[PDB]
């Protein structure tokens, strides 16, 4: 409705359109198609195998998209012969630049003036939902993440788990699904009974509506300081462990005030972060939690695990075999002795739960790769357990942030105090740079360059990667850091130097033709991956793809600064560049957001 019609006015045939490609909305696509028909005719190969047999390219010197010949699987043929020869007499009419052969590869060079033709224009139009595309069609999705105790230290993989999920939620969305962002709360367990009695003793009413997540954590600390002076000869009903597993009897009844005060260390906390968790771009729509299990979900489960016969007690513990469908995961706990519940079988009450509420067609957990066998195992519960969207349930791990634990003391402990600290340190970093700072709110842009510092270097690398934790490196404006796309973004934005509503206009209009050098042939190739960059992550749900992609953009647009001059020019060449570096501007700012970023705007 706006690629495709331009192809109307260019007046240009529409290659044939492979199901679910998305040509209107990614150029890569269009480039697919037209790849995929044309070379089907010249081979014996139907382009329903060509289309996903095109591949990016390592470096743009290489082309834009090439296609191992062999993954063709074409009987009896000298692959090195067959690309020489289709690199001839392939037609690239309008498409592309060129096609060339290396080896058993073939390569395809898209044509830079059709791209800017089609490019620039959409992604000033379509602005911030240009790397968007309808992927999917009434597609619900939950993704679980950051997720941390009540009262106990929000450590570092809280933090990740916490980066990774804001991303896939807004990678999941301009992909089309509907997504439900939930945090589960760690809120229950006999550990708040205690907490409740520790709050009766230490707690005060209005520390903990001042600060409920810092206070409670206090409370719990002191609390436990006592559980230890005693156990010994103490009566065992006037001890604080007794009260605890005591004031914790409210599961089992009622109000009895027992819930009034914890539904209170709930919702004042969870008011707390959700100040918080804006400033990493986060809103979660529920804030659920391993308390908020449906009592009858809960008792469901208990119940079908026996009418499959999946269960095997064990030392006066039911247990669930799961050796026969997968010998990698184990005999897994699902009700101890005293015949309680445990973590595991609460996710697998909530999963129950969250599915006749929400009905997904998709659900993530954003968990450390430190509870892998967890996930897996109470994934292939809820399979035996009958339930089929057991298999629409996934879990992205990850490896863990080292070195972080800046607490002098132990490991980091409250969220917002990270926040804290990184803006801190990034104040005084930018302090040290007077170069890049003349500002007016040095406070408020330390925040956001710092939090971008942060998620830029967790995301560098692949998930499951275990990653230093380096404040002098990150914060730095140097290397490919997070301060680095900040100011990148200021250079890019001060650039447009004020595009009015009919100045991003004449961009759309401007002679494209004029951007004949190389330098610009390039940035406009690297902006037309975008829409490629986010559909081949939702792939992987790996952010770097991404991150990596951002850098390229920002070098490509710094490497156009020396040579693609906008000032002192004739009009017609202001134009046609302005219109690159806004477009360029425009898709750094998207992939920022995407990220969980705040592009500064306003020093
Ligand atoms: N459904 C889940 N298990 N989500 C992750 C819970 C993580 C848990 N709160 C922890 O601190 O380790």
């Amino acid at each position: 409705a706006n690629m495709i019609s331009q192809l109307k006015k260019l007046s240009i045939a529409e290659p044939a359109v492979a199901k679910d490609s998305h040509p209107d909305v990614n150029i890569v696509d269009l480039m697919r198609n037209y790849i995929s028909q044309e070379l089907s005719k010249i081979s014996g190969v139907d382009s329903s195998l060509i289309f996903p047999a095109l591949e990016w390219t390592n470096t743009m010197e290489r082309g834009d998209l090439l296609i191992p010949i062999p993954r063709l699987r074409i009987k009896g043929a000298n692959p090195k012969d067959l690309a020489v020869q289709w690199a001839e007499k392939f037609p690239c009419g309008d498409f592309l630049e060129k096609v060339e052969a290396n080896g058993p590869f073939i390569q395809f060079f898209f044509n830079p003036q059709f791209l800017a033709k089609l490019v620039i224009p959409d992604i000033l139009t379509r602005k911030e939902d240009y790397g968007s595309c309808k992927l999917v069609e009434n597609k619900k999705v939950i993704i679980e993440f950051s997720s941390p105790n009540i009262a106990k230290p929000f450590h570092a993989g809280h933090l990740r788990s916490t980066i990774i999920g804001g991303f896939l939620a807004n990678l999941y969305e301009k992909l089309g699904w509907e997504v439900i962002r939930m945090n589960y709360l760690g809120d229950w367990g006999k550990q708040f009974g205690l907490l409740a009695v520790g709050f009766e003793r230490y707690g005060n009413e209005e520390a903990l509506v001042k600060d409920p997540i810092h206070h409670l954590f206090d409370v719990y600390v002191r609390i436990n300081k006592d559980i230890e002076e005693e156990g010994d000869s103490i009566p065992l009903e006037q001890s604080t462990n007794g009260k605890a597993r005591e004031y914790f009897k409210r599961m089992e009844d009622g109000d009895e005030e027992a819930l009034k005060i914890w539904k209170r260390f709930r919702e004042f906390s969870i008011e707390k972060y959700i100040d918080t968790y804006a400033r990493l771009n986060i809103k979660y729509d529920v804030y659920s939690g391993e308390s908020q299990v449906s009592k009858e979900s809960m008792l469901k489960a208990i119940d079908l695990f026996k009418e499959k016969g999946l269960t095997h007690e064990d030392k006066g513990a039911v247990l669930i075999d799961l050796t026969k469908f997968n010998k990698k995961l184990g005999k897994a706990i699902v009700q101890k002795s005293d015949g309680t519940t445990l973590y595991l079988t609460r996710d697998v009450g909530a999963a129950m739960d969250r599915y006749e509420k929400y009905h997904f067609d998709k659900m993530i957990y954003v968990i450390a790769s430190q509870q892998d066998l967890h996930a897996a195992q109470f994934f292939e519960i809820l399979k035996q357990m009958g339930f089929e969207w057991a298999k629409d349930l996934q879990h992205v791990n990850f490896g863990m942030v080292q070195g972080m634990s800046t607490r002098k003391g132990t490991v980091v402990f409250l969220d917002n105090i990270l926040e804290e600290t990184k803006e801190k340190m990034h104040e005084v970093m930018k302090k040290n740079e007077n170069k890049y700072a003349q500002i007016e709110h040095p406070e408020e842009v330390a925040d956001l360059v710092g939090i971008s510092a942060v998620m830029i270097q967790d995301m560098q690398g692949k998930r499951i990667n275990n990653y230093e934790f380096k404040w002098e490196r990150m914060l730095s404006f140097e290397g490919d850091t997070g301060p680095y796309l900040q100011y990148a973004h200021s250079r890019l934005r001060s650039v447009e130097r004020n595009a009015s509503g009919i100045t991003q206009e004449k961009w759309i209009n401007a002679d494209f033709s004029l951007l004949k050098e190389p330098a610009a042939k390039l940035l406009i190739r690297l902006l037309g991956q975008y829409p490629d960059v986010l559909r081949n992550a939702i792939k992987t749900h790996e952010p770097t793809t991404v991150v990596t992609y951002l850098f390229k953009l920002t070098h490509q647009v710094s490497s156009c600064y020396d040579v693609l001059w906008v000032a002192g020019q004739t009009e017609e060449l202001a134009t046609a560049r302005l219109a690159l570096y806004g477009a360029a501007r425009q898709v750094l700012y998207n992939g920022m957001r995407l990220l969980g970023l705040t592009p500064v705007e306003r020093m």
